[PDB]
């Protein structure tokens, strides 16, 4: 069962960087984390999921979070799962993502935001990215 | 290859005043028995499933009262009834707002059950990028 | 060929107006593979990574003379038997309005941990329909 659950570095400047060797971070049976992307070890069905958390103090920003599939043969980047929030006293806006996908060996997976300056990396729990082979 | 019943379907962007689910699209699935019939997902065998859906609504400013809803429903063949499993009602409110509603949970389903994912306001749906509006299940 | 993963999805008792009573004994609610509902709390039967998730829904009529809506998920560990916040959210809803609050995340949990999911304003809770208010864990 290839699985992987990576979390964001709280020790990172203006960047969304996925760690595996953090507290509570599986990454088993061959799921590489290279170039900040999960590399799919074998072809099949996978549950792919994510969450990020934004915060700010008062307020025109749009916050986007997006998971993509970089195909191993084709080679371009396609949105798999994506959402947008409009945050307009401190505020907190998470974005949830997840679903099931047929993936190929070698495909890469991105989990990215557009405004890492509003990212809340204060602990863990709710800024994560992962895949689970079914 | 997994024998697990799964499905991931996506919204038709040029379905007018409708929330229409498609599988014949890149990165969309019906596998291991799941069917797409009359805009619904039919389950092929009993057991625990994860069920999930996202819609993303978008308006330009606010002149009101506007309400947005997103509802995943179950028709159990045995009971011949339609029941909500997951439902959110939200009040947004000339700048643009967005409201993404992600509904997920785990459920015990039966062979032949039918699953719907519906909203009140198809006109407020946004399709700027792909992957913004989807509906899926994953047998455990 | 069933899954042996600790899972649970519990729903608000729509009969208990003015309160938040989690029910696994209701249509489309469940406990499996050792998860218990005790004293309004979910009990974790084995250690591991778990997705915890919950939604509550608030509705009110007009906006009075000022209202803060909170939703909190807490953990009571065997090793440390007092409530620790895991997840938390607050909203000001200010003529009906609807304000759903969603919380979830992935956490390492121990055997016999007790999880709680609470609101401060049960009087604004809306469960005229199922699927609006729920709480659950799924073992990863
Ligand atoms: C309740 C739920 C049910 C089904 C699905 C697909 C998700 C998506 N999801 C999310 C969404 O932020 N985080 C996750 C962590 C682990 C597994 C799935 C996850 C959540």
């Amino acid at each position: 069962k290839p699985v992987a659950h990576v979390v964001a570095n709280p020790q990172a400047e203006g960047q969304l960087q996925w760690l595996n060797r953090r507290a509570n971070a599986l990454l088993a049976n061959g799921v590489e984390l290279r170039d900040n992307q999960l590399v799919v070890p074998s072809e099949g069905l996978y549950l792919i999921y994510s969450q990020v958390l934004f915060k700010g103090q008062g307020c025109h920003v749009l916050l986007t979070h997006t998971i993509s599939r970089i195909a191993v043969s084709y080679q371009t980047k396609v949105n798999l799962l994506s959402a947008i929030k409009s945050p307009c006293k401190p505020w907190y806006e998470p974005i949830y993502l997840g679903g099931v996908f047929q993936l190929e060996k070698g495909d890469r997976l991105s989990a990215e935001i557009n405004r890492p300056d509003y990212l809340d990396f204060a602990e863990s729990g709710q800024v994560y990215f992962g895949i689970i082979a079914l």
